[PDB]
């Protein structure tokens, strides 16, 4: 469509990586979609480690339209440490050029050893402002507030299949991409992209989770108890020590996610949940489960559930939009 759709690009079917440009010069830099991250992060020349000069790094001089703001701003997730300083330039997405607020990172040592392996130089932020740093409004939002595009929307085409090419289309949605129903949930708050449904694995029951969609997480969470109840006696190889699970590729024991709302219902089938690790094993696949447990009901729908389903998101419908996503071609 006249919209913007940005290419989303395949990599070992366990992410996609899309191409952006940053600064008048508009440098170009890899960055992977982020349904939580807010404030876009950008990879600084300023930046010493090593791991930043083996990928792109932006600089605050080649730009007439930059601004620093100067504010520091240091992010330390956990087992991690980075650093940056506020500063505002041109963000040229597709056809899109708008001045955003970006947080300049000049440290990256606790998640150096990984971005020195990954391709990407930074992230993508596509959140509410709730979870935007120095209050900064989401990108969507501003080219919406501007004559850019007509709708604060943004939808998801992830590049599962080899073939595949993966695609953002912002501004509008395209019937192409998904093939038959087009379902919307609302949202259980406003904050980031999240939604209540009622989660049924056969047998086992969990109604009012809050699953939530992240592009970012390439595989889909679950409290720990559900993930255990429901793997009994499945022929599921656990890896001790290791947060990874291996399984028989042909195996009839292994179940179908499903999660039932009002408004419809979703079902992630086996040849999603499932890895081809047959590299080191042949006929061994691996669960993409991660469980984990928070302080309210909740659920991952990441990469597996996206790869599947067409997703959609509109701050103004305040909801998230689901349909198949239509076949590779
Ligand atoms: N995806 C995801 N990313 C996260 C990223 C961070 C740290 C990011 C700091 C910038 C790192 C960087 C950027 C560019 C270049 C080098 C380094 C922390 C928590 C989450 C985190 O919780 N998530 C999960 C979901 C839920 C809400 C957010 O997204």
């Amino acid at each position: 469509s006249s919209n913007d759709n940005i290419e989303l690009v395949d990599f070992q079917n366990i992410m996609f990586y899309g191409d952006a440009e940053v600064g008048d010069n508009q440098q170009p830099f890899t960055f992977i979609l982020d349904t939580g991250s807010a404030n876009l992060w950008v990879p600084s020349v300023k930046c010493t480690t090593a791991g930043c000069l083996t990928k792109h790094l932006y600089d605050s001089s080649k730009s007439r339209t930059y601004e620093k703001d100067g504010t520091k701003v240091e992010m330390n997730y956990v087992s991690g440490t980075v650093s940056g300083f506020f500063s505002k330039d041109l963000v040229t997405v597709g056809n899109l050029s708008l001045p955003y607020k970006f947080i300049e990172v000049i440290d990256t040592n606790g998640f150096e050893p990984t971005y020195t392996a990954s391709t990407f130089d930074g992230i993508l932020g596509l959140g509410w402002k709730d979870l935007s740093i120095g209050s900064v409004d989401p990108i969507v939002v501003e080219l919406k507030n501007q004559n850019k595009i007509e709708n604060a929307l943004f939808t998801f085409y992830l590049p599962v299949h080899d073939k595949h090419t993966g695609f953002l289309t912002i501004g509008g949605i395209e019937e192409r991409f998904y093939e038959g129903p087009l379902t919307y949930e609302k949202l259980n708050h406003d904050l980031y992209w999240q939604i209540t449904l009622d989660a049924h694995v056969g047998n086992i029951s969990l109604e009012k989770a809050n699953c939530i969609v992240d592009s970012g997480t390439s595989a889909i969470t679950v409290p720990t108890d559900f993930l255990n109840k429901m793997l009994q006696n499945l022929d599921v190889i656990k890896v001790p020590f290791l947060p990874f699970y291996v399984t028989l590729c042909n195996n009839s024991k292994l179940p179908t996610f499903e999660f039932t709302s009002e408004n419809g219902k979703y079902t992630l089938e086996p040849e999603y949940y499932l890895q081809h690790i047959e590299d080191v094993g042949p006929g061994l696949c691996m669960l993409n489960i991660i469980g984990l447990d928070f302080p309210v009901p909740t659920f991952i729908l990441g990469d597996p559930f996206m790869r599947k389903y067409f997703t959609v998101f509109d701050y103004d419908n305040h909801s998230v939009g689901i349909a198949l996503a239509k076949k590779n071609l």
